[PDB]
């Protein structure tokens, strides 16, 4: 069951998104989206996509219906059947992705932080909790 | 403990200080300090001080050698003999304290965030992890 929730006051430099979860033994890929609307085709300020099937972690944005320029993280800090903790930190420069006990990747802002209205966590993932700090 | 770490690039909005450890069986109090210098006698932008004995968590700053006005968090989110996790998040407004799963307290800036250069953790506390993202 996915987490999809509205952010009334949007997000700000200092906003922290904490995702504690579990990658299922049959999992292929799951996603963490910071969205600008409620639609399935809304703009995405951030698309965080761990892919167990291809052993990649793809960062991207989405504007006017098109995925932007793909960025990729160093290695895959995720594993089928293993728990994870992910911090997504909105700074004034971009989003910092923290997995485990280390800084994983920095994703520079392509869309203004002011446009982010919604958080989505879904895909092949089992959730313990999703927090907005 | 006493963990003393420098922050060379300083800290900007979007910085997270994660402290993991254990509160001792007969702990009285411990502290987390963000100092505006490399020495302990430096000014404190933030004094995070859980007091297990008087059952309170005191927030304050130190300027020219004297404490500012004391703030107190809602109750004590710490239990003696139990492990804890604390997030200290820097934003535009101030510092956001997160203990466990709950946003605990917002401490609005008194000293400029750009003055912070050192993290100090000490007191009755067994540290397991101190990290800055
Ligand atoms: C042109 O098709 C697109 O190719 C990308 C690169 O594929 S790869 O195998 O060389 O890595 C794919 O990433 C892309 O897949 C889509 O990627 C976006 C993020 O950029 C998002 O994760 C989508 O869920 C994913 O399908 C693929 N696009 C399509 C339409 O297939
Ligand atoms: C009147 O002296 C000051 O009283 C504060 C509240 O007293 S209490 O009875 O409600 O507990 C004390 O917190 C304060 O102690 C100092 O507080 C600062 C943070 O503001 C810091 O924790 C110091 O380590 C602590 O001594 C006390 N002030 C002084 C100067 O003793």
């Amino acid at each position: 069951v996915p987490h999809k929730s509205s952010l009334p006051e949007g997000i700000r430099p200092g906003t922290v998104l904490r995702i504690r979860g579990l990658v299922p033994p049959n999992a292929s890929r799951f996603h963490v989206n910071l969205l600008c609307g409620e639609e399935q085709g809304s703009d995405a300020a951030l698309h965080f996509n761990p892919r167990l099937d291809t052993s990649e972690v793809v960062f991207n944005s989405k504007e006017q219906g098109s995925w932007g320029r793909e960025e990729r993280g160093p290695g895959v800090p995720f594993q089928r059947g293993q728990p994870f903790e992910v911090l997504i930190i909105a700074s004034d420069d971009g989003f910092k992705a923290v997995v485990g006990d280390a800084q994983y990747h920095h994703f520079r802002h392509r869309l203004p932080l002011a446009r982010v209205r919604l958080v989505e966590v879904g895909g092949d993932v089992q959730l313990d909790s999703v927090r907005i700090f």
